């Protein structure tokens, strides 16, 4: 049917790991579901010893904002780069046919916008990420990407297609950072971007981050902002990482249903201990908490969570069950 | 049944991404397939900057050429190394069961030549790859490897075990290269593989690929020579690489069915934005296009495949679907 | 019901590659399984040019061994720390629920020791490693992890539901190091493991093992320690990788039945040349061996296994099937 007949729904974005409100289960037919994003580029500190780099944001976060519709809506989206700001932005979504997912027709410079619509044909959890020609890894690595949930109309199902229904939705988007270095091995600094450029190449080139972080900065999901939920919650963690393959693993628990590769047609695995999202895609997994305590949700190259940033932490609320795990005997000498 | 009883076909390889001619359904009982390749050790430049390296090929290409083949047919392979050539050469199937893949049985000296013939017993699309003795990674790592298609009897089924047909059929094989680099990162150059070859080892050993590249260069599938298809064609693109995981994604398209491990027993995955192959496999992505255009199709850790060259085009032909995409409101100042 | 009505089994480990017996269709009822295991720091000699690291390890093996117990009994572990040590240590299990895995409840300081007891809840095969906080990586890449199989009660199945039934079985569990080197290249020497910390923090820091091995060492499944089976046995293969995504392949054979992330609810993936382990994970492959001869089991990273150590060997006794696999003419001039 016309575009124009279609009911429309303007959203409005949260920042991660919150994500906007929306119902598993579509109440209504197919919408135009509208969104509008505004591009800032601005300073961010990305870890303890107070590493400042240039950000480049989708509506001002690290990763962009979670946006949630249903199989065969519409996604009509507003992208806004104010005069503000210094480079050429555009938004390629993989969730979307053709066009270099939209990229070819959202290239905005300083004190333009677009308006870019396309149907959310398959179900799922998909990247978008910034995609300027001949500058993409530099952008999606400064931190211009974020990801799109297309739910199943029905909602999300089990492996033999019972109904699954989360409780609470976390986006966690992992951000690999390239600072450049000395010879030495101190991260550079610079006056503009573009005297940024080659050097940003360069350490790129090395394959090898200086930097891997949730919400982008190191503790960004810990102590105050640690995510929360209750024993017997259902939690759904939406994980993404537009350019380098990571592994996470939630320490204490499991992903019960997770879809690795994040496509919701295809039946979850079950039960996994760490599961595997290649670069450029994002997963799912859905866990329900059975014990209380405090939780570290990491990336499981140990390394790359404990000393490069890749560890966030849940603080679960409840009932000890000392069915599932006991202390028999408390550490002590002989 | 005794062997010599079979039919017997001889196949004409063709240079990749193309592939020689074969049905999808076999029209004949089991066969013994022939083939033979010729080793050629040349000079080949792999970037614009005209890096030139001592290449080992299989046939004269890289990757070597796409084998097509039924399940439980027999490949019979006729291996010759030309007097011409300097080093020792064999081949392994990781399609064929016993002594190596074949590498114990096929080891060639320069002047001389071999044929192995084994049953195809597993469906699948399946790496082969040079493996002498002692010096493995190296010609590995040089561009001697490719890849073998083993059909099902009656073609490829959906997840459903319905038939999935297609149209046209590419092979695109990636190939990490390590370039041996000086302390002030410049690519060093060798007057023999003997004087080159600790210093191949110890590029290597750094794990980071200095070039990653589709079919033996970097734009080696752009331009003149980029991947085609019309709006409606079901195209299979059977994707390699020997050494070194990858990730590929068509920027703009999906992957509507995908076998990420190769292996069609197994019902394929649905809808992938972008899937990981693991080294050391072959894997294979089904695709109908539905909108025209450039896309690319490329590695999805972005700085390998925009700066490190792993990365391709598809010029696509056809009517554009407003529906499916389209800009609302064009670029524009406020 | 209340747990101490449940049979007791008191289980003495062995060393990888080996086993302890077990059933694979559990004869009893859900029990308590008694495990011990006492930590050791040691030297260790890791490759052939004999650089030595000081290890961290359970029950004095890198990797530690292989628990077996059936879906739904206790896990019963004492650890022990003597005096001897000079570091605190824990333990996290990725088969338990709650506390980190076990870890809030077990640190021990040289001179302690503690039990700690979990329900086995999930059928798979887990990674269990220490995991003191504050010093996670460096624990993990000392050697200080291992795994546990958690069978289901009716033992394993195919991806149509009919028993797969295991002769024999063995488990890989493969290691990355980080041995710290100089501007030159060189392996620096330490005094003591506080004095070794910072440097190992930056040699983990270039996301670049220096040694990737199975069973603790350079050629330690080799040799007179090769694996072996006879044409026909049906073997299992666990293999393990607690910090690093590793890539398993049989050369010369497959993974005929392969849980690539471990968890046994799942139906396996048949026919694979080469699989995905990530980091974190454990797996495992069931295959059925079809030629005699040397086997060479690698992760096909092939610097990985041919330069940085990880690749074993299975020698294979039985008939030679000239059907599967044939050298039609041998090697000869022309
Ligand atoms: O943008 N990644 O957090
Ligand atoms: O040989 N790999 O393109
Ligand atoms: O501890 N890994 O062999
Ligand atoms: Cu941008
Ligand atoms: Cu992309
Ligand atoms: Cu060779
Ligand atoms: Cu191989
Ligand atoms: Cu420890
Ligand atoms: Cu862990």
């Amino acid at each position: 049917v016309d575009i124009s007949t279609l009911p429309r729904v303007k959203v409005d974005l949260v920042k991660p790991p919150f994500v906007h409100a929306h119902d598993q289960v579509a109440k209504t037919g197919p919408r135009v579901v509208e969104f509008t994003m505004t591009i800032e580029e601005k300073k961010l500190v990305i870890d303890r010893e107070g590493t400042e780099i240039h950000a480049m944001t989708f509506n001002g976060s690290v990763p962009g904002p979670l946006m949630v519709v249903h199989e065969n809506d519409y996604v009509e989206l507003r992208l806004i780069n104010p005069d503000t700001n210094t480079l050429l932005h555009n938004i390629d979504f993989h969730a979307a046919t053709g066009a270099l997912g939209g990229g070819a027709l959202t290239q905005v410079n300083p004190g333009e916008e677009t308006t870019l619509r396309f149907k959310a044909t398959k179900p799922g959890v998909f990247v978008y990420h910034c995609a300027p020609e001949g500058m993409v890894p530099w952008h999606v690595t400064s931190g211009m990407n974020g990801a799109i949930m297309v739910l199943p109309r029905d909602g999300l199902k089990d492996e033999k297609g019972q109904p699954l229904t989360y409780d609470k939705i976390y986006y966690v988007g992992e951000q690999d950072f390239y600072v450049p270095k000395d010879e030495a091995g101190n991260y550079k600094k610079y006056e503009t971007p573009g005297e940024a450029y080659e050097d940003a190449v360069k350490a790129m080139r090395t394959l090898t981050p200086t930097h891997i972080v949730f919400n982008g900065a190191v503790g960004a999901l810990t102590g105050d902002h640690a995510l929360t939920a209750a024993v017997g919650e259902r939690v759904l963690v939406v994980h993404s990482q537009a350019n380098r393959d990571t592994r996470p693993h939630l320490i204490g628990g499991h992903g019960d249903y997770v879809w690795a590769t994040g496509k919701f047609r295809n039946p979850p695995d079950l039960d996994q201990e760490t599961w595997l999202i290649p670069g450029g895609t994002a997963g799912a997994a859905f866990y329900t908490f059975r014990q209380p305590g405090v939780y570290a949700y990491v990336n499981h190259n140990l390394i790359e969570a404990f000393e490069l940033g890749a560890a966030g932490h849940f603080k679960v609320t409840g009932e000890w069950n000392d069915d599932l795990m006991t202390s028999v005997v408390k550490p002590a000498s002989m």
